């Protein structure tokens, strides 16, 4: 016992169209409203201020007055998702959007949903695979790569697949999961309440006017194994179809777990009015997880070894404020360790993914403490932690995804078994009958929400608190080097991975975004913690060295921040024609083993120079520390972090030296144990 092998039932829920920030940008302990480390525009406000003629900002949706549970959905295809990426500058929000997509909700209006992040595992860093509709990013989900082929060609952007219910009837015809799945010998099921054409427009949008109510019976074409076709011809009375696809119900579930005959997969999809989609208030998706969870904890045997996942597969047009980890997709624009194969679009050019941010609840015995995990994840790791739990591997997984994102293996601490029971509230299911009850009649009457006449005074905060935190691998090196003779830029760039105990040593992919501050394009850099064999048979990876020849401008001034994964943050700021014949200082870092730091400071120069390092007030009360250092001179300095919480933030400076000089370093130590949260989060933005 005591491993990942002991999980023997895996259930699978899947929402649409909301995304993090939207839910959970309030919420104690998160990367929220007010992470420190937001991306910084040209015009050196950040990014939580959006220009379309005008400045818009995000705002609280207040379902007390208004009808925030009812609203329509915005447009978030293809193009509009890249043209808000804007190559990693992510500052176009509001240019394609409307500005009711910077709402966001909080604990007034989903006590459930933050009853359930505060008892149990919330992921901050879940993106989505594709920058695009449902579909494809349920063809991710389902089968691992949304093209017949994996070399990046005829991969579907729009909409197509389907089984000609609402308007998608398309067929694809790649291996799936779940057949892999009946061939290994595992048992599998899906939960829906009905199979082909349950779903209609008649029913779902018309407004339903003649109900526009409830509807326990359809699934509203969120089936994605419908659309393939060995799934689509198989013979009714065959053994896929009878696992597959038919009509169930929750109160089967129920059934089923009060008989110990629990599938041991289970993929549960949802009915239109209970799945989260904007045309219907998270009320209705809270109380079908009430269902749900009051159905899976029916037992103390079948809780004992059950795990329960929920996520969402798209954060619609909602606003979320981080740039997701993409491929380089030309020259210019960064190096990448691992081969990109099947990662780019052909025909457009531009990345396929990862996207923007949404909420991953993990519900287990094993995951329970409230804990914030901030490794990136992306779809296609569920089905790597159902190939880590049951052995089968899926071949379809693109290389690049495979390095990037992790297995969810990190997220649960299978050491111990931690069976306690749930909270009463949670499973209770007749006062979220009462909430869903008086959310529909009395939001549905409550005037829109606009944002023209509840325009906010400033910036959202955040709630007050920290959170524990789970261990990542990710352990990070950015050295800045000037080149004396040929005045460039050299990047030196470094990963070693952390090893842990769901990882059995360490292998881990790091993404580096580079931003220029003042000119240039953000350039993004993978790294990984194992060598790659390149396919000329040279032997890549630990260390990437490159060059940010573009980034300076006519007189050599540079300014640029180096982001990344868990509050990685590198601020970089001189000159260069100018630095050539005086001294010039270089920081370097080291993670000592006990979480503390040590600063080195490097003098290759002709003059001496004074360097004062002044760390920000709020981690730390000791004073700056000031240091004559010499010409061809190094010293080296141990700073304690433990009351800190292991978090960093130093700002060097020097005299005699040139005008606009200033290193920013800041992070968190990692040492392969949990811990707490950031203590600059509920710190007031702005
Ligand atoms: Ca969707």
């Amino acid at each position: 016992t005591g491993t990942i092998q002991d999980v023997q039932h895996v259930v699978i829920l899947m929402q649409e169209n909301r995304s993090f920030d939207h839910y959970f940008g309030h919420l104690n302990g998160v990367r929220g409203f007010n992470d420190p480390r937001a991306l910084k525009r040209q015009d050196g406000k950040p990014v939580w201020y959006q220009n379309y003629k005008y400045e818009f900002s995000p705002y609280h949706w207040d379902t007390k007055v208004t009808s925030a549970q009812w609203v329509s959905s915005q447009n978030h295809e293809w193009s509009a998702f890249h043209a808000i990426w804007n190559q990693g500058r992510n500052d176009k929000w509001m240019a394609v959007q409307y500005p009711e997509a910077m709402g966001y909700f909080k604990r007034g209006d989903i006590p459930y949903y933050y009853a359930l992040a505060d008892a149990f595992t919330l992921c901050e860093a879940y993106h989505q695979s594709m920058m695009g509709p449902t579909n494809p990013n349920r063809l991710y989900h389902m089968s691992g790569r949304a093209a017949p082929s994996g070399d990046g060609k005829d991969v579907h952007i729009g909409n197509d697949m389907g089984d000609g219910t609402i308007g998608a009837s398309g067929t694809v015809d790649w291996t799936t999961y779940p057949e892999r799945l009946s061939a290994a010998g595992v048992d599998w099921r899906v939960y829906q309440e009905g199979g082909y054409r349950s779903s209609s427009l008649w029913y779902l949008y018309v407004d339903a006017y003649w109900k526009y109510r409830l509807q326990e019976q359809n699934n509203y074409d969120c089936n994605a194994l419908a659309w393939f076709r060995n799934f689509k011809n198989a013979p009714r009375d065959s053994d896929l179809w009878q696992r597959a696809m038919l009509a169930r119900g929750v109160d089967q579930l129920r059934k089923d777990v009060q008989e110990n005959t629990l599938p041991q997969v289970s993929w549960i999809v949802a009915p239109y009015c209970y799945c989260e989609h904007p045309w219907w208030g998270p009320s209705f998706g809270e109380y079908y997880v009430t269902r749900v969870l009051d159905a899976l904890t029916s037992n103390p045997e079948v809780w004992a070894r059950t795990v329960f996942i929920l996520n969402y597969d798209e954060g619609d047009g909602f606003y979320d404020h981080a740039s997701a980890p993409v491929p380089p997709w030309k020259d210019g624009v960064g190096l990448s360790t691992v081969s990109t194969a099947g990662e780019i679009e052909a025909s457009s050019g531009l990345p396929i993914g990862l996207g923007h941010r949404v909420p991953l609840i993990a519900i287990s015995p094993w995951s329970k403490g409230g804990k914030v995990s901030a490794e990136v994840f992306d779809h296609t790791s569920v089905l790597r932690f159902l190939e880590r739990r049951f052995g089968v591997v899926e071949e379809n997984i693109s290389p690049w995804r495979r390095a990037v994102c992790g297995d969810l293996t990190s997220l649960f601490d299978f050491q111990d078994a931690g069976d306690t029971q749930v909270a009463p509230d949670l499973t209770n299911v007749p006062q979220s009958d009462a909430r869903k009850e008086d959310a529909y009649w009395q939001q549905f009457y409550r005037p829109s929400p606009k944002y023209w006449s509840y325009e906010p005074k400033s910036l959202p905060g955040q709630e007050k608190g920290q959170r524990p935190t789970l261990a990542v691998p990710y352990q990070l090196h950015a050295t800045l080097a000037l080149d004396i003779a040929a005045g460039k830029l050299r990047l030196t760039l470094g990963n070693d991975g952390m090893s842990l105990p769901g990882n059995p040593q360490g292998h881990s992919a790091a993404v580096f975004q580079v931003q220029p501050r003042e000119v240039g394009n953000p350039r993004f850099y993978t790294v990984t913690s194992y060598p790659v064999v390149q396919e000329s048979g040279e032997e890549l990876g630990r260390t990437l060295n490159d060059e940010l020849d573009d980034l300076l401008d006519a007189n050599g001034r540079y300014a640029f921040e180096v982001h990344g994964p868990n509050g990685f943050f590198r601020e970089f700021h001189g000159n260069l024609h100018l630095a050539a014949q005086m001294a010039r200082p270089e920081v370097s870092v080291t993670y000592q083993r006990n979480g503390n730091l040590q600063l080195n400071i490097r003098n290759l120069g002709r003059l001496p120079c004074s360097v004062t390092v002044t760390p920000n007030p709020a981690y730390t009360q000791e004073g700056s520390r000031r240091y004559e250092l010499e010409p061809n001179q190094a010293i080296s300095e141990v700073w304690l972090l433990r009351s800190s919480q292991g978090w960093y933030d130093l700002s060097v400076t020097a005299s005699n030296t040139e005008a606009n000089y200033l290193r920013r370093l800041a992070g968190h130590v990692e040492t392969g144990k949990p811990s707490r949260s950031d203590p600059l989060l509920d710190i007031a933005a702005t």
